[PDB]
């Protein structure tokens, strides 16, 4: 598991997919992620519908990768419906800067939303951040996530983490396949990006980034090709 974010470097980006076996679609998949979401290129799809969540508050674990933080869910964390098809919220991923991109603008955070089906489907909904305001969700981590910091601790009982502190405009989004955006960079995952750009202190993305090795700083992976796939788009109208 040891990778980069550090271009030019042997472990860096570029170089993932040469890294080891195991990571070998990280650098010859032709769905990679993050990529570019941008308006004028988007398929239009009105039939997609507002996004459908039915997400649940319960017990949780922190976790510090070395290369990010995420929200491990203990419980059953709820589930988001695509197609009536049911994905379980298993994890939130963390990272500051974002890796997608709208309309050519980076954005200070992003959250990933990982999502599994019982078949074993994935389903990733991310969500973008700009400083402002502090997001409430992570508030209510802010003094467990800065224990990464102070100690010694990788892992951390959070107890209950509520994903309905997120903040997830169901309205409009981005869809299309992609891939982790870590290695093994596995590709089949289906990618929803909501459209309105939450906010996020830069205290909280701070205390994030304090927590993670040197190499992961940043770690956000560079933008990758899109190859002519097709990018769904939703939004709902007033009518
Ligand atoms: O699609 C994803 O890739 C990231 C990975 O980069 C985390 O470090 C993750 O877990 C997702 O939600």
């Amino acid at each position: 598991d040891e990778f980069s974010y550090i271009d030019g470097n042997p472990n860096g980006p570029e170089n993932w997919g040469n890294l080891k076996p195991e990571w070998e679609t990280c650098g010859k998949g032709m769905e990679q992620s993050p990529i570019q979401l941008r308006d004028n290129r988007v398929i239009f799809d009105q039939t997609l519908g507002k996004l459908r969540r039915n997400y649940r508050a319960v017990d949780a674990r922190l976790r510090n990768s070395g290369h990010d933080v995420l929200v491990d869910f203990k419980g059953n964390a709820g589930s988001l419906s695509i197609n009536r098809v049911e994905y379980q919220l298993k994890r939130i991923h963390f990272h500051s800067p974002s890796e997608h991109e709208m309309n050519g603008e980076r954005f200070d955070l992003e959250a990933q939303l990982v999502h599994e089906s019982q078949d074993q489907k994935r389903a990733v909904v991310s969500i973008l951040f700009r400083f402002g305001r502090a997001d409430p969700f992570l508030s209510d981590l802010e003094d467990f996530i800065k224990q990464f910091s102070n100690s010694q601790k990788n892992e951390i009982n959070a107890g209950v983490v509520d994903p309905n502190q997120l903040q997830i405009d169901d309205s409009a989004y981005y869809r299309y396949m992609g891939s982790f955006t870590a290695p093994p960079c596995t590709e089949g995952i289906s990618w929803t990006v909501m459209r309105k750009v939450a906010t996020v202190s830069p205290r909280q993305v701070l205390l994030l980034k304090q927590a993670v090795n040197e190499n992961a700083i940043n770690n956000a992976r560079p933008l990758q090709p899109t190859n002519f796939r097709s990018v769904f788009y939703f939004e709902q109208l007033k009518s």
